């Protein structure tokens, strides 16, 4: 019993629960696309870009764990690659899977279309190792499962972008069947047990010595899949527990001991007094971005700081290589209780608010509208924010326990999340048909990528499209060119968006009012995920969150430099 | 008198008759655009992304000699890679200006969005360095007026995309006006009077001895500028003229002495005949890539090959290195009225120029509107086919004299034509508003850059989209896969795009029946460009022009093959 090569990798994405495959089909990728359909429960997405296909796989991998993308050989990959890019800088495993030429197009070099013209079959291929944890370009059958294997793992493990290379010729050969009914390893090694023990040592007695000791939780807690040893971290100490902005919705915002986004300089001032008094801080997953810091605007002076990292930890000055923290934080949380049981429990800044009742007729602003989408949510909910005006004033949203979030605040390519909503629709509806999925867009993103929206409608997926229509690039008018041309996009008719694509069972709304906006949101028929929505937002050109009024200065000077 | 180094950039492309800068605004350039305002006549595109900015530059640069997109660093380049390789494979002068994060970030590696959270600010300068003629990463105020010109004259002397990188910080230092009054050298290194003598006495002499001659147009004809030098060619020795599909347009199809499109075996039996049993071949311009020549399929019955190309020339077994063609064929036009004089005129191949009468009911087909699309093109027109069964159709319609084509066989990226139509429009606008701007393109190439309507609908720009309506991926039906899910699209409402899209003054019409095509296309207000139209054409799933249905089946055996 024998299988394709091409059989293989479908099979094999299979047991690591990738269902949907993304990309676009090209002469270079069809022997390999026909084998999706060999395998019972896979489906191909029918993406209608490539750069949406590999946003579409990034939001896939955050929620799946990892994820599948298949491009044709230059065109398509090259089109893919910002979508690759960002899942690097932001730990996403996304597995690209390029369809080739032929072993013997290549050796002789044939001048082929998608080539350019040149002869050299290497190029793509080299331009994406730069963006690649690991890349392979498959040559040998015999070697070819083991290969594929590698690159599974290597995406699975490490969440970067990993890239196979498929010779058209090789995806048709055979390969033994039996071969899969091994497991690919997708295991850690353990730590080093002296090196682990003396980190743990450490730990437990700085939290024995701490009397305002603190926790945050940032991206790499969340990238690296360290979110319930953190949750079991704060229930066992009662540690003040705080989030960053790229770690919003790595902990729980409803536990009694959650204190706030901490974003630095830009924090609200009891979140920053609360985190930067603290005489210890636990640190989960630090990336210290730019946005992510509040411009690099951290104030502590302490020490006892602790990094925990998903592979070395810090302690004060120290770092202990290969210390990895998803087992390190194992076997603290068999110790933490006792190295704890002395803390008196520091009060936690009280939570944002409830908006105060205004007349109905009241029009939106920015403000009022980030502590509303808090009685919208439910947990369980997947809440998805675009680079602009959405992803600043989100902080500002109260996620409900178990909220997953989705804001690109390191690469912040604007237009990523209507193709990362695509593609989290997709995993959420194999996790949880009642899962919702929660899109706050601007207008200027959704220009950029806006066509994913047909590939919702062709799927009968129903997430809600909360477009923010404020006029043209309000974070931009912020940082220079307040009244700049450029600054400005073409109008659009939103509300067409969805039957122009196709679509015939949805809803598109416009609300201008809080009267508008609470009839829309409160209705418990709105409420339940039974149709595709988009939800035009009016808002002022200018109006934006405060601490984005803030950035928006502190950026503008840093590019002016000198 | 100082101006700003972005004002330099500027007036330095305004003098290459650049009149129009594509791209997204984005942190990194925002000052470096604030300049474009202060140059009379030049103006900023506003794209809907950056691939389909990239593709809109290309056809811009098609028509007006170079253009220039300008990006933002890392999300912005990375997404217009496509555009750029296509520039590169299909020699299209494109000026990529990035604006990059100030000197002091990269010397401090700020972890700032849109890096790769790594510290290397190099890493797309190194990708895009892989599909340009060179690059130029500006760091010295002293040196960039130099650099920058040196990046303009490449680009545009080349024909090849180059990539320009602008420190936020230094954009908004001065360099000395006066600099703009010595011009930037354009012009080629003459040719070895030597060698270029030896290439000419070996035609001429060849000429001389030749019964039945024939000349053969090709991309680099075009790309390369010897149009001219090739119609005095055509002129000077009366021997029959073809043209290859990328070459179509180059040459004049309405002189008598125009035989056809040759594309080896793929040809009509009459134009195979003609050039194949031809003693003498005078090529110009040769780009031999798969779908330009049926698969590699010539087969001139001659050894008397000559091969005119931008840098060298090749007579039969022996290659001329650095003879450049603009200038050997100025010389071989000094002599070849004389060696050709003996020359008695063999007849030209030709098919008929019109379709048979039918009933206005007949259901639309492919062959019948291809050969249709002749009695509506005017001299002047600019005609934009997209990779699929428009561009391979397109080769059966005739060209007034005059007509400018524009299909991207050799890269063949789908959706391009949205973009280089936008481009296109620009530049004939500046050129003669007279110009029709014409594009057709199928339902699913249109589908990956569709946003790029927006922008011509913002600027006014009058094209006529005809969107080929066959129900999804009919080319690679052909190719594998005749009824496979991954063949298929979403279904768009076409005719609702362009108001969708904010568009007041258009048309937009369907077209079923070769009755519906005749009354729109012979009306008279419809021939005139005076708004934005859309013709939706509809088609059966598996209709096309009969060479692509051949050439589907050679790319299948091709990519199976062993
Ligand atoms: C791919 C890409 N191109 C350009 C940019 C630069 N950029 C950052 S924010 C922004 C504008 C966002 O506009 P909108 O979505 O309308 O947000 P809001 O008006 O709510 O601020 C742009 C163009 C980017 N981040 N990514
Ligand atoms: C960016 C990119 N992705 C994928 C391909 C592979 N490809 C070539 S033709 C084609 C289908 C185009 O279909 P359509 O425009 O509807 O043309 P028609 O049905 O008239 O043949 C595809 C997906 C490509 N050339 N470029
Ligand atoms: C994250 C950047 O903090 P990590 O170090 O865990 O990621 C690899
Ligand atoms: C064209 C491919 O013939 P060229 O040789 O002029 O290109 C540089
Ligand atoms: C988070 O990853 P999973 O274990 O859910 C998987 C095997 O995909
Ligand atoms: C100097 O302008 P050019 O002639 O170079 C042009 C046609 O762009
Ligand atoms: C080239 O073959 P194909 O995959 O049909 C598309 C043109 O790329
Ligand atoms: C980050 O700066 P910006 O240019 O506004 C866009 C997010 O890049
Ligand atoms: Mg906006
Ligand atoms: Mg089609």
């Amino acid at each position: 019993s024998e299988i394709t090569l091409g059989r293989y990798l479908f099979e094999r994405l299979k047991q690591v629960e990738v269902q949907t495959i993304f990309g676009l089909p090209g002469d270079f990728n069809l022997s390999l696309l026909d084998n999706i359909y060999e395998v019972p429960g896979m489906r191909w997405a029918g993406n209608a870009n490539e750069l949406n296909a590999a946003y579409a796989a990034d939001g896939y991998a955050r929620l799946k764990g990892m994820s599948c993308i298949i491009t044709t050989f230059g065109v398509g990959e090259l089109s893919a690659l910002n979508g690759i890019a960002g899942s690097y800088a932001e730990h996403v495993g996304v597995l690209h899977v390029v369809g080739v030429p032929s072993v013997s197009s290549q050796a002789k070099q044939l001048l082929l279309h998608h080539t350019l013209g040149n002869g050299d079959f290497t190029v793509f291929h080299r331009m994406s190792s730069n963006i690649s944890e690991t890349t392979a370009m498959i040559t040998d059958i015999n070697t070819a499962p083991a290969e594929i294997d590698r690159c599974i793992r290597t995406t699975y493990v490490s969440q970067r972008p990993v890239y196979l290379g498929l010779p058209a010729n090789l995806v048709d050969l055979t390969v033994p069947a039996s071969l899969l009914d091994t497991p690919i390893d997708l295991s850690l090694k353990p730590n080093d047990p002296e090196a682990e023990e003396e980190v743990i040592e450490n730990v437990l007695q700085l939290i024995k010595e701490a009397k305002n000791p603190v926790i945050l939780a940032d991206a790499c807690c969340s990238r690296h899949d360290a979110k319930a040893e953190t949750k079991k971290l704060i229930d066992l100490t009662q540690f003040p527990a705080f989030v960053t902005p790229m770690g919003k919705g790595s902990i729980d915002e409803k536990h009694p001991r959650f204190g706030g986004v901490y974003v630095g300089t830009l924090s609200s001032p009891a979140v920053k007094e609360a985190v930067e008094s603290a005489d210890l801080v636990l640190s989960v997953g630090a990336l210290l971005s730019d946005f992510n810091t509040g411009s690099f605007s951290y104030s502590y002076k302490t020490k006892n700081i602790v990094e925990f990292h998903s592979d070395y930890t810090k302690i004060r000055s120290a770092t202990f290589p290969g210390v990895q923290m998803k087992f390190a934080l194992q076997k603290l949380l068999t110790k933490v209780a006792d190295a704890a049981k002395g803390y008196k429990p520091v009060p936690v800044p009280s939570e944002p608010e409830h908006n105060e009742a205004v007349a109905d007729s009241t029009p939106l602003k920015q403000e009022w509208v980030w502590t509303q989408v808090g009685e919208f949510l439910r947990e369980g909910d997947v809440v998805i924010t675009e680079t602009g005006t959405s992803a600043f004033g989100i902080n500002q949203t109260h996620f409900p326990n178990n909220t997953y979030g989705i804001s690109q605040v390191l690469w912040g390519s604007i237009g990523f999340t209507t193709g990362a909503t695509l593609g989290a629709a997709f995993a959420a509806e194999e996790i949880d048909p009642k899962k919702r999925v929660i899109l706050f867009i601007g207008d200027g993103s959704l220009q950029l990528t806006v066509q994913e929206i047909s590939t919702m409608i062709r799927w009968g997926l129903k997430p809600y499209l909360f477009v923010l229509n404020n006029d043209g690039y309000t974070i931009e008018r912020l940082i220079h060119g307040e009244t700049a041309q450029y600054n400005c996009i073409q109008n659009w008719q939103h509300l067409e968006l969805l039957p122009t694509f196709g679509a015939k069972d949805y809803e598109a709304v416009r609300v201008s009012t809080t009267g508008e906006w609470n009839k829309l949101t409160t209705d418990e028929k709105f409420q339940d995920n039974t149709r595709i929505r988009l939800i035009e937002v009016m808002l002022p050109t200018m109006d934006a969150p405060s601490n984005l009024v803030k950035q928006a200065q502190l950026t503008a000077a840093t590019n002016a430099k000198n």
